[PDB]
């Protein structure tokens, strides 16, 4: 909005989204720091698609409904983990232009809140405490 001096994205950024995600609909844009973020629906899922000022794609976050939307190796890894008993608060996919190019993030709580980052093959890449402050996901660069 006018209150934060929002400027709409350049046509190049908009075109970059259309190329990456031709099926994207319900597109709304926002500025965050040095990024533009498209909140949209694509391929049946809610997504947030991040671009830099050069109209280069840096990350997509996709909302998943539950652990049952995780691929087999990832669901298995979660259910084998020390956190298998914890309450699940959210499940998302993070995709990036560099490796590891896909992370599945399961947010669990048992007093403390923890984001569990899994590789596609079911390996635990990160356990990040998100009990306080920013529990949101930003690009790597």
């Amino acid at each position: 909005d006018d209150d934060t001096g929002y400027l709409p994205p350049s046509q190049a950024i908009q075109d970059a989204l259309k190329k990456l995600y031709p099926n994207a609909t319900a597109i709304k844009w926002e500025q965050k720091g040095v990024y533009y973020v498209a909140d949209c629906q694509a391929d049946g899922r809610e997504k947030e698609v991040w671009f830099d000022a050069n109209a280069n794609w840096l990350m997509t976050e996709t909302e998943l409904n539950s652990i049952n939307n995780l691929p087999p190796a990832v669901l298995t890894a979660f259910m084998e983990s020390s956190y298998n008993n914890w309450v699940v608060d959210d499940v998302v996919i993070l995709e990036y232009p560099n490796e590891p190019s896909t992370e599945f993030v399961v947010t669990v709580e048992q007093g403390k809140k923890v984001d569990l980052y899994f590789s596609e093959g079911g390996g635990l890449l990160h356990e990040k405490d998100v009990t306080n402050g920013d529990d949101t996901h930003w690009p790597r660069v």
